[PDB]
């Protein structure tokens, strides 16, 4: 897969060209992983869904959540910042304080599940700074390649003739505002939803809400937040 194949097969027709400056530097990350299974370390995601957030159009992408690093626990990180597959309860608490926050913000009721699937399809990229995570260590995999793809995927998207908001939750994500010093790409920056940092600015940060004022005032489509 990953340093078997080249981006015009793992990932959408736009994201390809747009991650060309680090092709290798996937390739890579690729080498990285067959080393950790080698070793006897595993990783998170599955091979097949490290690069996910790049299967929905890069030309579609309005609005940027960015958080630092997949889910720790097994069964969780799908490859897409935040989502759980949709038979997944207990939401990680994460997840639930990203609900709670949701429900305030835009009104709406406590989505059925932990499916982000349709921000997504919606416009919405789902992207971490770092796209994998040793099973129960946070952070296990941070400067280990993925921050050149992550910071080149907001570059190639900031160059863009489009309207863009950024929500950025966390330190690891912040250090990609630099690369959003783009005047037709304006950033939110709040602490990240999970339980340590939460009660920090995260509740009450209103992002769902703002990044659509945001989009109108760029005369872009808001997102339709809005979840089964
Ligand atoms: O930034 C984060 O903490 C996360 C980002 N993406 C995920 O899939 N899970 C997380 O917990």
């Amino acid at each position: 897969s990953m340093t078997a194949r080249p981006l015009s097969e793992l990932v959408e027709r736009g994201w390809a060209a747009a991650l060309e400056p680090v092709a290798d530097q996937v390739a890579h990350m690729g080498q990285f992983l067959r080393a950790e299974i080698a070793a006897g370390r595993r990783y998170l995601p599955a091979g097949s869904n490290v690069l996910r957030a790049f299967t929905f159009p890069f030309d579609n992408v309005r609005v940027l959540i960015v958080g630092q690093d997949p889910y720790p626990t097994p069964g969780h990180a799908v490859g897409l910042s935040f989502s759980v597959a949709p038979d997944v309860r207990p939401w990680p608490r994460s997840l639930a304080n990203i609900f709670d926050e949701y429900t305030a913000d835009l009104g709406y009721p406590l989505p059925s599940n932990g499916d982000l699937t349709p921000w997504a399809q919606r416009g919405v990229l789902l992207l971490n700074r770092v796209l994998t995570v040793r099973p129960s260590n946070p952070a296990s995999h941070r400067g280990k390649g993925w921050e050149a793809v992550t910071e080149c995927a907001i570059r190639a998207l900031a160059a863009r003739a489009a309207p863009l908001v950024a929500i950025l939750w966390g330190r690891d994500a912040s250090t990609l505002k630099p690369m959003l010093a783009a005047g037709n790409c304006v950033a939110i920056e709040s602490p990240h939803p999970s339980p340590l940092s939460a009660s920090r600015g995260f509740f009450g940060s209103r992002p769902f809400s703002r990044a659509n004022e945001l989009l109108v005032g760029m005369g872009a489509e808001p997102i339709d937040w809005r979840l089964p």
